[PDB]
């Protein structure tokens, strides 16, 4: 039936819709605060509210996923995004904000987001990895999407911001439903492939819910992106504090988003050709590093550089190499179930991560506390993702039995 590649081509859709919707705000920053008497802060609120309900909906998604089908569970979620993000068009408050952009349309996201990342290293069982990136790498490419695009719609006479919301909202509507009208799993029995008595099985997902090891998962999940959030939102006005103009540490910095577009694809191709465990825990270690390294290389635009893009590569890598490892832990049968419950982690992060991060700045006035708090969680997540090895595969005695 269909090329196994249109599974990629749908995934490369999704979530690039879903990095759409969560670099949407920034661009509201400064539109809202012309019309209303509204902080930076309280805008940074609807983005907050908005992935914390994406990452813990990821759940919900998942299991919906897994017990019926991708197809219902994504059009659904481009339903909800079209919806909330068409919705914050018609605004009027703060909560009305909170309600349509941060609940709604993240609802809809983390729905968009999950069921690709299950169903498309299904169609490839030779590069499990690399399918998975082609699954999150629109969530490092939605800014390039995005960012012309709100700003073509605000500057416009006849339009607005609130037209951003309004055409933006339809234009990711029509692409999810695009991307889940075409998205299932292979057919029940037979494998696409040219290549490929004990009885080993999949783990399910109570099985892989009650393992340890999916929570030292957790953790180090928690912990990688606890850092990237806490730090990354700092780099610019690091580099500012450090002497450089603003369009300088804005050009250094802006590197960040090639890297962390790019490695959701290389990361992907490389442990599926190496192996996961050795390259992601290095990835982890360099992530400490690089926190540390900030205070010797951030004063100048060619450091800040190195800085953003080491960071961009270390923090995009999670996202391909967490839904990786747990492919690898527990099989691709519940990997719905299993990646969506791993997901969460990510929803706690988002919400906490950049305001822990501000507080410690502002509390202490300098970049010492939120950067080497995110080298300690670093070194913890470091720590886990190497010392973490896949748990024993399961013995199916169910099947196992039946040779007479
Ligand atoms: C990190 C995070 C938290 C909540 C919702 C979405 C995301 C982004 C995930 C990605 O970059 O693939």
């Amino acid at each position: 039936t269909m090329p196994r590649w249109v599974p990629l081509l749908l995934g490369l859709l999704g979530s690039t819709t879903c990095g759409m919707l969560l670099y949407a705000w920034s661009v509201f920053i400064k539109p809202l605060n012309a019309e209303f008497g509204w902080s930076r802060a309280e805008i940074a609120m609807a983005f907050a509210i908005c992935c914390l309900i994406f990452g813990l909906m990821t759940f919900p998604a998942g299991r919906l996923s897994d017990k019926m089908g991708p197809r219902k569970v994504v059009m659904t979620g481009g339903v909800l995004l079209a919806i909330g993000f068409i919705l914050s068009g018609f605004i009027q408050s703060k909560y009305q904000l909170y309600i349509t952009y941060g609940v709604i349309a993240g609802f809809g996201g983390g729905m968009i987001y999950l069921p690709p990342i299950a169903t498309a290293p299904k169609w490839w069982p030779d590069r499990r990895a690399l399918a998975t990136g082609f699954a999150v790498v629109g969530l490092g490419l939605g800014s390039f999407l995005m960012g012309p695009l709100a700003t073509y719609i605000i500057e416009k006479p006849g339009m607005g911001w609130r037209y951003v919301f309004w055409y933006c909202g339809v234009a990711m509507g029509i692409m999810a439903l695009i991307a889940g009208a075409f998205l299932e799993p292979p057919p029940a029995g037979w494998k696409p492939a040219g290549y490929t008595p004990k009885v080993t099985r999949d783990w399910t997902y109570e099985e892989a819910k009650g393992d340890t090891k999916f929570w030292l998962l957790y953790l180090a999940y928690f912990c990688g992106s606890f850092a990237g959030l806490m730090v990354i939102g700092h780099l610019a006005g690091f580099g500012r504090d450090a002497g450089l103009t603003a369009m300088a540490a804005a050009g250094a910095v802006s590197s960040l988003a090639f890297s962390n577009a790019a490695t959701r694809i290389l990361s992907g191709w490389f442990v599926d050709k190496i192996g996961i465990r050795v390259y992601f825990a290095a990835l982890f270690a360099l992530q400490t590093a690089a926190m540390i390294a900030i205070f010797q290389l951030g004063g100048s635009v060619v450091g800040l550089s190195i800085v953003a893009i080491v960071i961009g590569w270390n923090y995009g890598a999670m996202f391909t190499l967490f839904p990786a490892t747990c492919l690898q832990f527990y099989g691709p049968t519940a990997q719905g179930s299993n990646y969506g419950l791993l997901f969460t982690a990510c929803g706690l992060a988002g919400f906490a991560g950049p305001w822990v991060g501000g507080w410690l700045k502002d509390t202490t006035g300098t970049y010492y506390l939120p950067f080497l708090c995110a080298a300690a969680l670093c070194a913890l997540g470091t720590a886990i993702v190497f010392m973490t090895k896949p748990p024993e595969k399961k013995h199916a005695l169910e099947l196992e039995v039946l040779f007479q």
